[PDB]
Order: structure tokens, then sequence, then C-alpha cells
């Protein structure tokens, strides 16, 4: 579904423009888009600096774009109003790239059927069929799950679908809005001979015995070990969760049979940046004492000390036990550099030990909290499964929380709330242009082939209810009461976000759900600096 | 361990010279590397034809390559004496493209260390090391599989090891001779840009529910069906064999609930070939009847029939009941093309069906002949291991036999016998230039992660033995009697190979022993035409 053509290339950078008409949270969600284009592909973005060919993104009539570069200078591509979605703006920038929709293909027919009966006049346009010598699907099968093919209902006329895939299991798979498919990546990496991306750095998940390279330490106590599973916990790795026979590994710091103050070291191999900030996050388990704790180190090399140089980052402790954790550790690192993993083992009682498994590491801005679900899958289409995240403090001082709503049957919503806060008397009321970032993980161990389920919304401070009231004010005025986990009473602003946030279909697909775990990712965000671009 | 600096890399298709210096059997097995790098890589190669920088191999003292592109016109190779070995040539090679040894990497000494009380006095220059200003590792780690990386007996004094893994685990893994490891491509494919290869087209395990872009027929009896078993067997899928819990499907054709005749279809997704010769090959179970046969076709495309006109390639009948079953397929397309795999219950009566899996078509040659080896680990490191073939004809008509030796305690190993066949009135005697390549499939679901292990010798028809007869000479007049397995008398020439065909250790590695199933592939072919390059 690519055009053929050395002139529809564009460069691996391509220049962009974004234009005052977009939305303010449609500016944030586009800048995203380009950084998962960073983490996963060869294709970058810079900000328009007097290049030729460029893309205008601008606010018009739909979301849109040319299919390849058309070297017309200023290349424009629309996201207007409800295009504000990664999802979509990866979509449009595929169609710049030079693709064109999955059921574009040649051999489209043999594989889904287009129900042009059941097409709304004056749509059919849409629905167009390119040959093999004008489009080249690069020896790539048709693919269901492409963020480049359109849903059953496009342009529909009525209640029925307008494509019909012949595998009857695929009929909603199709439309898929959550991110690149593995497919959408080898064709554009091929496209673009791509070789390597800009943020990806490393993913380790133990299941090869060199470990990723990761060594031991000698000046320590005692060693990390390669195991599959340890009698007080986990009894299998996070990998593969016990699902191959003689497969899932997970590094073990066996804090029982130390005395208190020991330590296991394990370094990852020497690395070299390119973006100055970078995120490591892996899933820890915890059968010993809440007292053990793991300290992350980053020994930067230089010409200056060409040793190298320790710097603590994080001591992460009082560890739950009984489940697998995931953590986040912000890096700004420029010089090469390892990542130090030191367990040590504290005052208290153990019988058990730290695990940690499904390791990665890339140059992006970490979330700023995550939401941990325990025993999950219960809660799916259930009237109990009206779930609250714990409050949240965001970075310019809101109180926040999350409102997940997987009650009704076939789509979940998802709901950002301000709440009622310590620091509301000195804060801004409405709250302005606050970028609300909400995140479905996909729990691959590999970040690289992560669908994480991603939605944005900007709090409007213009934004008004149905009394008068201003919609983002502050939870005292304008909220309802609720109550704490502990009993202790609140007031809940407004929810604002989507009740198609997932269907309950691709929720139970990937790995969203592992170990009947769920972890939502947060970032809110003062966006008011995208006033003018 | 690449080289820095864009003056260092050849251009994707290589010019090369194989000068007269070097040995038949040589000048074999580098054409044969060859094939391996249009596999799984970018890299082509092409006679000389006036190009300023060419690669002359040649049979200089021992096997050395300069690293990158020297620029310096005529670059010289040397395949020396006993360097007429794939993986050899292979490593050769990636010295030319731009690659020192792994155990030269700037962090070599984390992973390996070096015992220099053992190395011979001179070479300790060889375990030289060079800094990342001049060597990229290509954020790759350290590779103790690599093809590049020396065993832990090199240049020792003595019988105790110069190289030592950290990891105690891999001290007789440095130093295999088989293949590219997965992590040589990544590095060769990153520093060269390659986004596709000459000769890989195809691999499907049907492990997704879109099974690889395949069609079901509509103008057929029956369907193909995905399953993850069958009550009369397969009992698994070959890819995982139920390693994998949920997981593991294969396409089956259920003969037992349909009419004599009756036929299942499932065609390929469209292919485009580049090369004019491809080989179809795929992992075959029959729990039906001995009379159900599969019949493969293509569907060749062109402007005569748009919608395609098939022809039939080969008929498989009488298929083994019980295993699975490795079969190959020539072919000859050169237009765009589909493969049609028609199963076709036959008269006898059924009470399972026909199964495919692990199915690979890639733009190479065929092996003219397959050994199968059933329940093959007993015979590891026993007295008893004294495997021979059944007898084969090569494409001229020589009559010959595969001994195959692992009763040794470490290593394994083959041997190329002629034997008494039914030309031998009318055959060249002795043998003159026929080589035959025997390799051991590393039976990987997917063709790009093979590392078979793969022995070539030629014929000499001036090689003599102690008692004066010519070594190839008619094994009437030579060899010694044997008896086939059906009690049929006849000679067996002197066997000529290796005792150190492989390890025992990486016999047991990987996927060279698969259900308890070892495949031994076999090509003997004249290359007389070779004497002069
Ligand atoms: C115990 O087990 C033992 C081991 O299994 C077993 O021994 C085997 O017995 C069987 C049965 O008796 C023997 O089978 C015979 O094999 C012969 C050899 O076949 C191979 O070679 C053929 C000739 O190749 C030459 O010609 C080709 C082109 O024609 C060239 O491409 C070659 O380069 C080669 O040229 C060279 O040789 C020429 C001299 O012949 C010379 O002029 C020339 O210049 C050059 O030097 C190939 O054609 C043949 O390929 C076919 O068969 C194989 C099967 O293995 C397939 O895989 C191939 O795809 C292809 O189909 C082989 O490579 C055969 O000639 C002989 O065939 C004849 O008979 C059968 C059965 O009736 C017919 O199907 C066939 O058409 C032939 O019929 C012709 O001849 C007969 C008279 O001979 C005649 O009646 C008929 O009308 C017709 O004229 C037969 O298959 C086998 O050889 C034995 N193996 C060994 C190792 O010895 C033993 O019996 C068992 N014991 C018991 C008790 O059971
Ligand atoms: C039942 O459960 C509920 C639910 O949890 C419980 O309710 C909680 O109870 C606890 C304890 O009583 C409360 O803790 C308190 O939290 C407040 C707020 O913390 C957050 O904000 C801090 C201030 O942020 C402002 O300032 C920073 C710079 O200082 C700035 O960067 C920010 O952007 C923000 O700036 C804005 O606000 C300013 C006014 O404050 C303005 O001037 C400015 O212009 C901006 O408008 C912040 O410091 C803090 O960050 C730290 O802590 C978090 C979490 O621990 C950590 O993640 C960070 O890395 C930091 O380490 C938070 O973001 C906090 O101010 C209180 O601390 C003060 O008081 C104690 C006691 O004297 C001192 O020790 C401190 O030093 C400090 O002086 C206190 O921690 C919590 O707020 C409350 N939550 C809710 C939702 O109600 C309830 O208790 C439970 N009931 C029972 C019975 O158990
Ligand atoms: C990906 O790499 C290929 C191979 O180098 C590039 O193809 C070349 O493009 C130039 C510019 O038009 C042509 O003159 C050559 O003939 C092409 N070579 C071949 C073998 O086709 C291609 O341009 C690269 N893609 C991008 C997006 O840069
Ligand atoms: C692989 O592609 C890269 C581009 O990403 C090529 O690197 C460029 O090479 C040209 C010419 O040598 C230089 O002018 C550029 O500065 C290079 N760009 C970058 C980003 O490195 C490289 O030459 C290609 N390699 C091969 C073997 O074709
Ligand atoms: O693919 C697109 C969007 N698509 C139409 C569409 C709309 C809603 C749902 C679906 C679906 O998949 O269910 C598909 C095509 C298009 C082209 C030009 C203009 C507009 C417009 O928005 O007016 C829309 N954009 O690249
Ligand atoms: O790398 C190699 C092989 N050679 C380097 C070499 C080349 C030419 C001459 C000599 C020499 O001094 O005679 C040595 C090192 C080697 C040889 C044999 C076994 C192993 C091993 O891996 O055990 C390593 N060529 O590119
Ligand atoms: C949609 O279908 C209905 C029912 O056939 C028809 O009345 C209407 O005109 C159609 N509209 C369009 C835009 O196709
Ligand atoms: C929620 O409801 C589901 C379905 O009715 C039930 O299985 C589950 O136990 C309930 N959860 C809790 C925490 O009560
Ligand atoms: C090898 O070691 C032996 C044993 O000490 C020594 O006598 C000999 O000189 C050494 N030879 C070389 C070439 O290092
Ligand atoms: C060969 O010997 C091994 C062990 O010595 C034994 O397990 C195997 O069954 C033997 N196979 C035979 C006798 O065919
Ligand atoms: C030697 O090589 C040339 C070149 O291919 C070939 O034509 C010739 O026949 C070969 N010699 C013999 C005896 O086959
Ligand atoms: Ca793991
Ligand atoms: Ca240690
Ligand atoms: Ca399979
Ligand atoms: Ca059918
Ligand atoms: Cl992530
Ligand atoms: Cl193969
Ligand atoms: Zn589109
Ligand atoms: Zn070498």
């Amino acid at each position: 579904n690519s055009i053929i053509g050395e002139k529809y290339r564009w460069p691996h950078t391509i220049p962009y423009v974004l234009e005052d008409s977009l939305e303010m949270n449609a500016k944030g969600v586009i800048l995203n888009a380009f950084e998962r284009y960073r983490l996963k592909t060869c294709i970058d973005f810079k900000p328009w600096a007097g290049e030729t060919n460029y893309i205008s993104v601008f606010k018009g009539s739909g979301c849109w774009s040319s299919v390849g570069n058309r070297r017309v200078g200023k290349q424009e591509l629309s996201i207007g109003a409800n295009c504000d979605r990664i999802a979509t703006v990866q979509h449009e920038f595929l169609h710049a790239l030079g693709f064109w929709h999955e059921q574009s293909r040649s051999d489209r027919d043999d594989y889904v059927r287009i129900m042009w009966d059941r097409i709304l006049s004056g749509r059919e346009h849409n629905f167009n069929t390119y040959s093999d010598d004008i489009s080249d699907s690069l020896n790539v099968p048709y693919d269901y799950t492409s963020v480049m093919h359109y849903s059953k209902t496009a342009f529909q006329n009525g209640t029925e679908p307008t494509i019909v895939t012949r595998i009857s299991d695929f009929e909603d798979v199709i439309g898929q809005r959550m991110d690149f498919s593995d497919s959408d990546l080898l064709k554009l990496n091929q496209l673009y001979n791509c070789s390597s991306s800009l943020s990806f750095m490393d993913s380790c998940s133990f299941e090869l015995e060199n470990v990723c390279g990761m060594i031991q330490s000698s000046g320590d106590n005692a060693d990390w070990q390669r195991v599959s599973q340890v009698p007080r916990g986990p009894e299998s790795d996070h990998s593969n969760m016990g699902q191959c026979q003689g497969s899932g590994f997970f590094m073990h710091f066996d804090s029982s049979s130390v005395n208190v103050g020991a330590t296991a070291v394990l370094e990852s191999r020497t690395l070299y940046p390119k973006r100055g900030f970078q995120c490591l996050q892996f899933y820890l388990y915890n059968s010993g004492s809440e007292s053990d704790q793991l300290n992350i180190y980053i020994r930067e090399y230089s010409a200056d000390n060409v040793d190298g140089n320790l710097t603590l980052v994080e001591e992460i402790k009082e560890i739950p036990t009984g489940s697998w954790q995931l953590y986040h550790v912000t890096l700004k690192v420029t010089k090469k550099f390892r990542v130090v993993f030191e367990g040590r083992k504290g005052s208290g009682a153990s019988l058990g030990g730290l695990s940690i498994d499904d390791i990665n590491l890339s140059e992006t801005r970490c979330p700023h909290h995550i939401w941990h679900i325990r025993n999950f899958t219960q809660f799916i289409g259930s009237p109990n499964g009206t779930l609250y995240s714990p409050p949240f403090y965001s970075s310019k001082g809101y109180a926040f929380q999350i409102y997940l709503n997987l009650a009704h049957v076939t789509n979940a919503g998802i709901y950002f709330h301000l709440i009622s806060g310590a620091n509301d008397d000195q804060l801004q009321w409405p709250c302005p242009w606050q970028q609300a970032t909400m995140t479905l993980l996909d729990q691959n161990p590999d970040i690289r082939q992560r669908m994480s389920n991603q939605r944005s919304i900007t709090t409007d401070p213009f934004m008004t209810t149905d009394n008068g009231n201003y919609f983002w004010d502050r939870p005292s005025k304008v909220g309802t009461v609720a109550l704490f986990s502990n009993g202790t009473q609140f007031r809940r602003g407004g929810g604002y976000g989507t009740s198609a946030f997932i269907t309950h279909e691709r929720l139970k697909s990937r790995d969203f759900i592992k170990g009947d775990d769920v972890y939502i990712l947060l970032t809110v965000e003062d966006i008011s600096h995208l006033n003018s671009t």
C-alpha cells in the first residue's frame, strides 16, 4: 500500500509547521505522535527552517493528507476537530510518508469485500484500489490490524458494515487506532531503509543466557541469578508468565541468604545517548523484606573520568510484595554510560529477594504517575467496574483522579477528574490549558512492540456546565461529594475524556492485561506554551 | 566491531574475482557463501567487470582479509588450504565488509578473560582491542555466538584455553563456524541500511490468525482448518510442538469426513520473483490414508489470463504417517505468482488428515536429496552411532552414500561415499570434480534464523590411496563389500569428509534436533566448469 516512485520520498527528517488553527490539545497530541515515530522508525521531525518541501499541520475539515512527498513546497496535512488523537496523527503522517489505506491494496479483494450497496451515496470514492504497477505492498501480507485500515463502518449508510472481512473473526479487528501495527513498521522501515531509531536504546527480558550484555559486579557480596522461579516468589517470570515450558527467566537477588547491608550489582552494557533525556522502566517483584531496596545509579564516562563516575539517581524502597510492580526512572544523561542496579538487603528479615524483568530503556519522557489495577479481569463488563485511581498531584500542583468505566457492554470509557487538593488556595482557576494524557499500557516485554492505547484532553478554562459554572473550576465550588478509600471526604470535579477509550475486545487482546494486572500511564502538563507556534 | 568511516563501505554489490590459485572445492564453497549473503542481507556479489575497487579471492597462506573497503583497487582476500568452508568464507567477507573480530571490541574484557600466560610467544598481538573512536558496535550487545569470535583455543600454547568467557556456559560456544549469528546480521544489515534481501520470499508458521496472507479457495470441496491439534495426529504443531500453552498452529485438511477425490485448496499471497528459480519447503504430517496426496501448483499471472493459469509442479503421494516430514519442491517461476496447496483424499479409508506447517520460500536452489534420521538422540556419543544414509544418485549418475559417525565423545563426523550404481559402466572414473555439499539443517521455523552447519568436499580424480588405487575410482574396483538394509550387497568406496563436522554440544543446540528428528541436506554437483574463473 506504498506509493511507487523515488520522487515521493521525504528526507528521513520531515520539516513541519504547527499552524495556529490547531486546537491546543491537537498540538500536544501531534508532538506526541512524533515521539512514537522517533521510537520505532528512522523518521524524525524538526521545525521548518526554510526547507522547500515541508508539512503544514492545520485545523482543516476532517483528518486527511496527501500520499507521499508531493514536492509542492508547503504540503498541507489536516488535523481537524476530533482528529486530535495520536493514532490518527500517526495515520495521517503515514499517508504523507507514502502509504495508502490498507484496504486500497491491489490484493484487497482477496481479504475484504466492499459492500458498495451499503456505502453512503457520494462516499464510494474513498474505497479505491491501486494496481501493483503503482502500489507496492513491500512483500508484506494483508494486515487487518493496520492503523491504515478502515473500520467496518466507514461511511456506512445504516447499521450494516461497508467492509466485510472474509476471515469473519477480523470483522471488528479492522479499524484499530491504538498504534503502529508490526506490519506498518515493517513497511515504513523498509521503504526508508531504516537501520535504527532515535529514541530506542535497549530492551532486556533475560530470555537469552547472555542476559542482554549485562555484567555482574565482583566488588560486592552476591550475584544476581538468572532463574525461572523462586520458591517464595515469583513462581514465574514476567515476560512469559509460565506460558512456555523451559522459558521465562528473570534476574533475582536473594536477600534471604546475605547479611544486612550486603549488595548485588548488575550493570548494563555501554550506551551512547542521542537526546539528553531517557526513561528507564522495568518490573520488580519483592518476596523478601520491605527494608530491602533497589538503588539505580548512572555510570557516566568522559575524558575526565575514563573509568566512569557513579551518580545515584533513585532509591526504590518499601517495594510491595506479591505482585509484579512497574517502575519508571527518569534520566538526563548526555555522555556514554551504563545503568547500575544495586540490590541491597535491609535490616528486616527476608525469606525471598528482589526480582527484575522486562527492562526497557528509551530516550523518552517518563510518565508522571502510574495507576496499577490488580485483579482487573473481573471488572470488564461488570456493574462494579467503576474504578477510580488514587489521587495524584500534577506538575503544576493540581490534584486529579482518573475514572475508568468498564461497566458498559462494548466500550470502555476513561475520564480525567480534578479533585480537591492542598494547593487549591494558590492555584489558578479555572484550570487553564493542562493537557492530561492517559495511556493504557500494552505490556509487551519489548517497548518496540507495544501498541499502547493513548488519549489526551486539555482543560479549557472557558468551558462551562449547564448550570453556569466553569467546568474546570475549583472542585470545592463545582464538584460533587466523594469518599476516599480510607473514608476521607473530598470534592470531585467534572470528568472529561471519552466513553470510547478502547473496546473490550481490544482491551482483552495483546498484553494490556498481563498477570490480571493493568497499568494506566498519566502525564498532566501545562501546554499553554503551545498557544504560539 | 564495525570500522568507523564512510570510506570503508563497499557498494551493496561487491565485484569479485575467483583467482585460479583457489582450490576447486574452495571456489564452490565461496559461491555458496554468496548465496547466504543474498538470502539474509542486502549484500550481493557480481563478477568484476572493470570496477576500480574489487575483491580478489586467492589461495594465500591461511584465511584473512582487510577490514572494510580499503579503496586500493585490487583488494585481496585469502581462502587458503583448509579455508574452503562456507562459514569461514562468510567470516572473511564480514571482514571485507568492515567487521573486526567480536573479542576485539572495546568492552570485550567485561565478557571474556584473556589468559595471556597461555598464548604462543609472538601471538599476543592477535588479542588486541580497538577503542570506540575507531570501532562501533552499533548498539548490539557482546555476541558470544558471533561468527567473528575466536574459539577458546586461539593461539593457545598447550591444552588450556586462551579465551575464557566470564559467563561459563559460553566457554565452548565461542568460535562457532556454522552461519551468521542473529547479531552478525543485525550489525551488517544496520551498517549497510539493508531493507530486504535478494532471495528471501516468505516464511509462514500460521502462528497468527491471518495465516500469512494465505487464501481459502471457493472452487473446491473443503477448507483447510487452522488448528493446534488433531485427535489422530499431530498432537501439536511443528513450530512450537506444544512448548507454549495456547500457541502453535498448523493448517489441517480433514480427509476423514470427505468423499474420495475431494480437495481442499490453500493459496498463498501474490509473490514477485527476482531470480527465476525458487525452493518451496514445508513440513507435512499424515494421520489419514496412504492414498491421500498433496498437490502443489503455481498460479502464474500474465496478460493472457489475468485470472491466472495453474500448473502442476509436484504430486506428493504415499506420505509416511505418524511423524512430521520435510519436503522440498523446486520451482522455476519468472512472473508474479502464488503457491497453491491442494490436499486430495484418496480411495483409502481415513481417520485423520493432512497437516502442513513451517513453510518457507526462497529464490534458492533446493537440495538434491534429503536424509531423514528418526529417533536421533539415542545415537549421540553411542558406540552404535554409526549411521548410513539411503543410497542416492547424483545429477550426473554417480551413486553415493553418506556416513555420519556420532560415536566419538565430543565431535560428530560426516563422510561422503561413492557406491556402486546402475550407470557405472558409462560414468567417468575416477570421479572428476564432483562437489558434495552436506548440510545439517537447523530446523528453525523461519529460514532467515537458521544456522545450518554445512561442509563441502570435491572429488579429486588424482587422489590416491596407500595401495596405489585412485581414491574416487569405480567402487567395484576399489571399494569394500557392504550390505544395504534389505540385504542386497553393493560396493562402497572410500569416505571423505571430516571427523569434526559438528561438536555434540552444538548438535544438541538450536533446532538441529527437532522432534528427535535430524535432516541432512545433500547436493552433488559437477563443478568442473570452475577450473577457469
Ligand atoms: C535393496 O535396496 C537397494 C537400494 O535401494 C535396491 O537397489 C536399487 O534397485 C532399484 C530397482 O532395481 C534401482 O533402480 C534403477 O535405477 C536406475 C538408475 O537410476 C538413476 O539413474 C538414472 C540414469 O541417470 C543417467 O541418465 C540421466 C538422464 O537419463 C542423466 O540425468 C544422468 O546424468 C545419468 O547419465 C549418466 O548415465 C548414463 C548411463 O545410464 C550415461 O549414458 C550418461 O552419459 C551419463 O554418464 C536416472 O534417470 C534416475 O533418475 C530417475 O529415478 C530416480 C529414482 O531414484 C528419481 O528420483 C528421479 O527423479 C528420476 O525419476 C536415477 O537417478 C534406473 O535407470 C532404473 O530405471 C529403470 O527402471 C525403472 C523401473 O522399471 C523405470 O521406472 C525407469 O524408467 C527405467 O526403465 C528403463 O530401463 C529399464 C531397463 O533398465 C527398461 O525396462 C525400461 O523400459 C526403461 O528403458 C531403476 O530405477 C536402483 O538403481 C538400485 N539402487 C542402487 C544404489 O543400486 C535393491 O534393488 C533392493 N533390493 C531388493 C531385493 O529389493
Ligand atoms: C486518606 O487519603 C487521602 C488521599 O491521599 C489523604 O489525603 C492526603 O493527605 C496527605 C497528608 O495529610 C496530604 O499531603 C500533603 O500534600 C501537600 C501537597 O503535596 C503536593 O504538592 C506540594 C506542593 O506543590 C506545589 O509546590 C511545588 C514546590 O514546592 C511546585 O513545584 C508545585 O507545582 C506546586 O506549586 C503550586 O502550589 C503552590 C502552593 O503550594 C503555589 O505556590 C505554586 O505557585 C503552584 O501553584 C508538593 O511539594 C508535593 O510534592 C512532594 O510530595 C509528593 C508526594 O509526596 C512527591 O511525589 C514529590 O516528589 C514531592 O516530594 C505534592 O506534589 C503537601 O504540601 C504537604 O506537605 C507539606 O506539609 C508537610 C507537613 O507540614 C511538610 O512535611 C511538607 O514539607 C510540606 O510543608 C503534605 O505532604 C495530601 O495532600 C492529601 N491528598 C489529598 C488528595 O487530599 C488523607 O490524609 C487520608 N486520610 C487518612 C486519615 O489517612
Ligand atoms: C533506500 O535505499 C535504496 C537503495 O540505496 C535507495 O534507492 C536508490 O535511490 C536513488 C535515488 O532515487 C536511485 O538513483 C537509485 O537507483 C536507487 N537504488 C536502487 C537499488 O533502487 C532509496 O532511495 C532509499 N530510500 C530512501 C527513502 O532514501
Ligand atoms: C546508510 O544510510 C546512511 C543514511 O542514514 C548513509 O549515511 C550518509 O552517507 C552520506 C554519504 O556517505 C553522508 O553524506 C551522510 O552524512 C550520511 N548520513 C548519516 C545520517 O550518516 C550511509 O552512507 C548508508 N550506508 C551505506 C553502506 O549505504
Ligand atoms: O483516512 C482518513 C479518514 N477517512 C474517513 C473515515 C472517517 C471516519 C471513520 C473512518 C473509519 O475508518 O471508520 C474513516 C478518509 C477521509 C479522506 C478525506 C477527508 C476525510 C474527512 O475527514 O473529511 C476523510 N483520513 O486520512
Ligand atoms: O581470523 C582469522 C584466522 N586467524 C588469523 C590469521 C590469519 C592469517 C594467518 C594467521 C597466522 O598467524 O598463521 C592467523 C586466527 C585464527 C586461526 C585459527 C583459529 C582461530 C580460532 O578462532 O580459534 C583463529 N582470519 O581472518
Ligand atoms: C441511505 O439508505 C436509505 C435506505 O436505502 C436511503 O433512503 C437513503 O437515500 C440513503 N442515503 C444515502 C446518502 O445513501
Ligand atoms: C465485581 O463483580 C464481578 C461480576 O459480578 C464479580 O465476579 C467480582 O467478584 C466483583 N468484584 C468485587 C471486588 O466485589
Ligand atoms: C609454550 O610453552 C612451553 C611450556 O613452558 C614452553 O616451553 C615453550 O617455549 C612455549 N612456546 C611458545 C612458542 O610460546
Ligand atoms: C544404541 O545404544 C544406545 C546407548 O548405548 C541405546 O540407548 C540405543 O537404544 C541403541 N540403539 C540400538 C541398539 O538400535
Ligand atoms: C574449465 O573451465 C572452463 C570455463 O568455464 C570450461 O569451459 C572448461 O570446460 C573447463 N574444463 C573442463 C575440462 O571442463
Ligand atoms: Ca523474562
Ligand atoms: Ca556480584
Ligand atoms: Ca506453526
Ligand atoms: Ca475451500
Ligand atoms: Cl512504555
Ligand atoms: Cl533451508
Ligand atoms: Zn487515511
Ligand atoms: Zn578473522
